[PDB]
């Protein structure tokens, strides 16, 4: 193509937008405005609570949802400042439109790496699985593939597949496949948008959907898009904002932003890192037992490897002349840095080389991909900690625990989707029903930001429609989900064992 | 010549420092060095789980001092940008030298902003409280003052004044006012350099140093620098440090460095508004509750001014529309804007005003002068927070409990500084000593980090001097106050319960 940045990095926003012209100042101050709205989001204080690794953990030292995004970001920061360095060394900054994008391409992907995370569940892959598991057992998405049933096994009266030929029929398939396909990332788009109502720029929205797969999708994903559409990247409920924000960033249907490969990739490069810093903080193993996993895990290789200049050379700098800190400290200090003056040029580089597929957003592959010594450097600590970190028993328990909690949580609540459309609108008009104790007495724990949000997508529905009962079901499903995922890990064991009378 | 800040932002290093000519962005990647190193330090990690206004808080949605840091970190930023952004209109960005250090200028603002609080105690004030209240009781500096004196109250035989005349007795008098001194901002630069041994760049450091009275001063004076020598800024065990970075910096004798003014004026800027914020979460009076306060300190004698261009500007947008925006979060928002928005300008352009004695370090005042509209924006905010916020059962409870807690773990590890110079230097060679069980486990207890960093200091003492036992019991109180310091609001609270046996 022709890559012009200007027509990618959009300040307008959906509601009460900035409109015309703006200096090179005027856009800078709307992207900081965006930090300012993310930093004292209280989304993003949330995450000191959510669990990174080690669930429910009472030392500081271990990383949250918040340290570890913080990390993130700085490594974002340094991905974006050599890719425009890299530009500048190229003459190819005017040339692409961002001689004056400077601060925003930076911004965007540092705001981005702090919000990736943002619409995680309290547990983590144990909150998805919870949900989805939770889900799939009431309306099977299974049977909704076909036409007939003759069964079709779903609870939900309104979503069976009747019978008996309608075009309805693909809007039960859609909404039974999307409440079966909680993602955090599609719930981040969900959180910024529809439950926050941070009124971010387009690029900002952006920057944070990263998967183009809808969740209601049902078949094999296009061979062009297979990475891209990996998981999914937005709601039934969001389709509409998605359709917007495609427009607005210029980005075809099942397209990526360009700016989310950045963040991407500093996301890989960090956790993988700092995961093995805090295993052995723990106490999981030594830095010594640790470097015999690594020496173990990689290849072999020896002889012209990265291993060598990046793990060895860490270990070597670590043992004497570390005497000036301490052998764990100054190992990890030593690792990252060396890993991230490895990586982070390469990922640049890679940046800058698939531009033109990148910025179309069409490019099917991660800046740190399968061919690369780069990328097996970042797979060996992947293994490593798979193997001898997320494998101890302590943290399988938590997250055995974490599922129970989440499972509970939503069988809690089961009485409020297991009303009449009629009686559940009552419930929703007059705050308190008198035949509802307990249904209303449950509706009002729900968050009232997650309730306007029900109350605001059923208004727009056109009541008359036969669509209308589907619709509404789909919106008060995804109304509790936005619940559960918006508890911390901590809120949802304490809520959990509160309503089971066991505190 | 003059403002040349060249000669202030110094990426040179204390240990293994960086040497000869550099690049723009050889320069730049020193102090991202500077941001990686503190962003991923523990000790910055640990302020998640340390106290802001509310103790021992469950809610994730109220602040930490992590939280709280960060929202500090963006106000810098904004200040630091609008600093540089009028220098550049006004031409003299190439003239004072930044022209090619514009984001260090701007890095060393964020991440000294950041770093602000990683030297406060757990609870914190409180933690102050505990600490100088126990030290005081064991080694009065009250009878230090005055010439010896002769029924002294000190329990420290070695560091008791003659009766009897020697200047030996000076450093008497110096160490019992410094261990009396505990600040949080004086065990920042302890913390930064003595025990985490980050090897910052002298700039960095500067940023953090934001008193320059001696701990150990017990003058009344001295008037130039009255406003600068407010609080101890360093200790005793720093004086060499703080010599040398001094030099580095071309720092005069109680001379602060010229981007810590900016800093100062993020912190309090952001406290302020962030408190009434949380206050209005926790329950303790509602949106409109809190404005009724404020239209009392008004001052409506304006009548039509500041307050209604501020907060009844942020009033008057809460009410009515929204888009589901709930008037509690509006409100708020709009309010940080329109303080923001009033008082970073106001800022940036006093720093500029006064840029000789801010360069210079002899300003004798904050960037918010008393004397203006905008200084007293921000002591009503404080005041309605005193007032009505700091004032809550709840609050000043756990304030009570926090000072219990820290004075029990001081009374805890007493043994180890009741021991004698030849069986404490016994226990610190044999780590275990047979006579001394009890004595041996507490010492033990105590973080190798701050066990090495007595060590590292007593090993570098002449011991045939008369000053090595006096010397040695200052290091040895400080290994102590650097443990209990160092510790989170949760730990130390845990750690007194489970030495209490009632865990
Ligand atoms: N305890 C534990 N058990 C596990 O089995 C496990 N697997 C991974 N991790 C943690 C360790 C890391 O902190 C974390 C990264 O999360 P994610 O899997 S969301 O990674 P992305 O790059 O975001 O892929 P996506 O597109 O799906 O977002 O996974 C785990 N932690
Ligand atoms: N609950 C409570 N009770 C109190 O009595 C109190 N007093 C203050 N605060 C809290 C509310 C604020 O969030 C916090 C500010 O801390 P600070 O700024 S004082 O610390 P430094 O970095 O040393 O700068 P400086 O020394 O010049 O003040 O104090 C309090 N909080
Ligand atoms: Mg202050
Ligand atoms: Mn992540
Ligand atoms: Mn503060």
């Amino acid at each position: 193509a022709q890559i012009d940045f200007r027509k990618k990095i959009n300040w307008h926003r959906r509601y009460r937008s900035p409109q015309g012209v703006k200096t090179e100042h005027e856009i800078l101050r709307i992207f900081e405005s965006d930090r300012g709205r993310i930093i004292n989001s209280p989304a993003i204080r949330r995450l000191q609570q959510k669990t990174q690794v080690f669930p429910l953990e009472r030392n500081a030292a271990v990383r949250t949802r918040l340290t570890h995004s913080m990390e993130v970001q700085q490594v974002g920061r340094y991905i974006a400042k050599e890719i425009l360095s890299r530009l500048k060394e190229l003459k190819l900054l005017e040339a692409y439109g961002l001689d004056e994008l400077t601060g925003p391409f930076e911004s965007i992907v540092e705001m981005s790496c702090l919000m990736h995370d943002i619409g995680n569940p309290p547990f983590g892959h144990f909150g998805e699985a919870a949900i989805n598991d939770w889900f799939r057992q009431r309306l099977h998405p299974e049977d909704a593939e076909s036409q007939p049933l003759t069964d079709d096994r779903c609870s939900v009266a309104a979503l069976r597949l009747r019978d008996g030929e309608e075009p309805l029929n693909e809007l039960r398939r859609k909404i039974r496949q999307d409440l079966c396909h909680f993602e955090g990332n599609a719930q981040g788009i969900r959180l910024v948008h529809t439950l926050m109502r941070m009124n971010l720029t387009w690029a900002q929205v952006g920057g944070i959907l990263k998967y183009t797969r809808p969740a209601w999708w049902r078949g094999e994903t296009p061979e062009t898009h297979h990475y891209l559409m990996k998981k999914p990247g937005y709601y039934l409920s969001e389709e509409a904002y998605i359709a917007r924000l495609r427009k607005e960033l210029n980005l075809a249907l099942y397209s990526r932003f360009p700016l989310t490969w950045i963040m991407e990739a500093a996301d890989d490069i960090s956790y993988c890192v700092a995961d093995l810093e805090d295993a052995v903080e723990k106490r999981i193993f030594t830095v010594e037992q640790l470097y015999h996993h690594l020496h173990e895990a990689w290849g072999q290789h020896e002889k012209g490897s990265l291993f060598s200049l990046v793990v060895e050379n860490a270990w070597e700098k670590s043992r004497s002349n570390s005497l000036s800190r301490s052998t764990e400290d100054q190992f990890f200090m030593y690792l990252r840095v060396n890993t991230l003056n490895k990586l982070v040029p390469y990922a640049a580089q890679r940046f800058i080389d698939n531009l033109p597929a990148i910025f179309a957003g069409t490019f099917n592959h991660a800046l740190l991909e399968d061919a690369s010594e780069c990328s097996d450097l970042l797979k060996l600590y992947k293994n490593v900690a798979v193997k001898h970190v997320f494998s101890h028993p302590d943290v399988e328990r938590l997250e055995l625990q974490g599922y129970r909690v989440i499972s509970g949580l939503l069988e809690i609540y089961r009485p409020l989707l297991s009303l009449s459309l009629s009686d559940f609108t009552e419930l929703v008009e007059k705050e308190r029903v008198k035949r509802f104790p307990i249904e209303s007495r449950l509706f009002h724990k729900l968050s009232t930001r997650h309730r306007l949000a029900y109350v605001e997508a059923v208004s727009k529905l056109p009541s008359d429609s036969p669509e209308f009962p589907l619709w509404e079901y789909y919106y008060r499903c995804r109304l509790l989900q936005d619940y559960i995922s918006g508890m911390t890990d901590l809120y949802a064991w304490d809520e959990y064992r509160r309503l089971m009378a066991v505190e």
